[PDB]
């Protein structure tokens, strides 16, 4: 079975798409968000290492800790506040930068599904699962802020309502 | 988790469509951009259909792709060679959509083996990979850049 | 003619997604700075197409006229060495990204690893040309090496784990 290897592979894949997304973001307009995304990459590197550990050991604790989840939650609340109230369902995209963040959103969910599957097979750091779960919410929230700061509409499913 | 994987992968495709749209000049590609926005609504509908244990995705959305595929095959150079993905950045982004549609399709096939699906969703994903291939070639054509040939 | 889930059909499409991400990566690279790497990436696309054909032969009971041959693996190894030599000494772990071009090649790296995992799972269904697995294995190393050279030539730092 290869669920563990696929899980840390998929967190690595996510990390690579985060790298691409950063490059879409102007340094001045998104200095906050760019800093967060670099932080997230560091954290995804730690999550991958944690996933690769078959059993956590005395001399080798998990690196991914609760604080990283708490931070995402703080930023999500901030970005929901910043963006216009959501009136309709959102289709991914708008600005190239927002689009790249929606890709990160969906790939986070893919990584999550694999960690859920791993958890069913054996021991994981539960922080990694919680982190990936919140990341999709984070990427959704910042994508909307990115469109907002760039003065472009989110793409909406027409005539829908939340 | 096949069902959840299938609708997550339709959502992933939808996100890649969102990125491809941003590669396309609004004037040069008004037709194809409008179609891609339409497809994103349809993929959202397909995801909802997949998550159901009436279906929203209907035959007409497949017939639309088929009509456009024909229109674009007519516009594009006569293909008699294997084509590798890429050329313009915009065409490349649409070839990515093609391959990710095929990934979504594989999961929906697997889901169909396990339980009832809306057959329209499978057929639509299948046709989408042909659509993305044909539009990618039109995009390179309109930009006056070559497709990438295998030989 | 064949079932929708015929293993040979699935096997045939294994490397297509990676091929498309290579396509995107090429478009990020200026011919005047990257003629070498661009030429090799087109070569790799032709090779990935050949790998698909070979994978589709996994149930063939006769001798297989494989198209993927040792030489292409040797080629990647030599170019990797060249690019390691060019790039600055690697002393920290690298986070994927930096330039948009390098970021797109890090995406190829992770997608190649995904394709490699797919190919290992196909070994349960038939006999896989060993060159294809070796090739995909080395490709992730090739993409890592070129991503670093791409940042170097663009005079931008790699993104480091710190």
């Amino acid at each position: 079975d290869d669920t563990r290897v696929v899980a840390y592979g998929t967190t690595d894949e996510l990390n690579s798409f985060v790298g691409s997304a950063i490059t879409q973001l102007d340094e001045n307009t998104f200095a906050d968000i760019r800093g967060e995304l670099f932080k997230i990459q560091h954290e995804l590197f730690d999550c991958g290492g944690d996933l690769a550990m078959l059993k956590v050991k005395e001399d080798r604790p998990y690196k991914a800790k609760q604080e990283i989840v708490d931070f995402l939650e703080q930023r999500i609340d901030a970005y929901i506040k910043e963006a216009p109230e959501l009136e309709r369902f959102i289709l991914p995209g708008g600005s190239e930068a927002a689009a790249s963040l929606h890709v990160c959103r969906t790939i986070a969910r893919r990584a999550e599904r694999y960690v859920v599957r791993l958890q069913q097979e054996g021991e994981i750091n539960p922080i990694v699962l919680k982190y990936l779960n919140r990341l999709s919410d984070y990427f959704f929230a910042v994508a909307r802020v990115v469109n907002s700061r760039l003065q472009v509409p989110d793409v909406e499913y027409e005539r829908s309502a939340i």
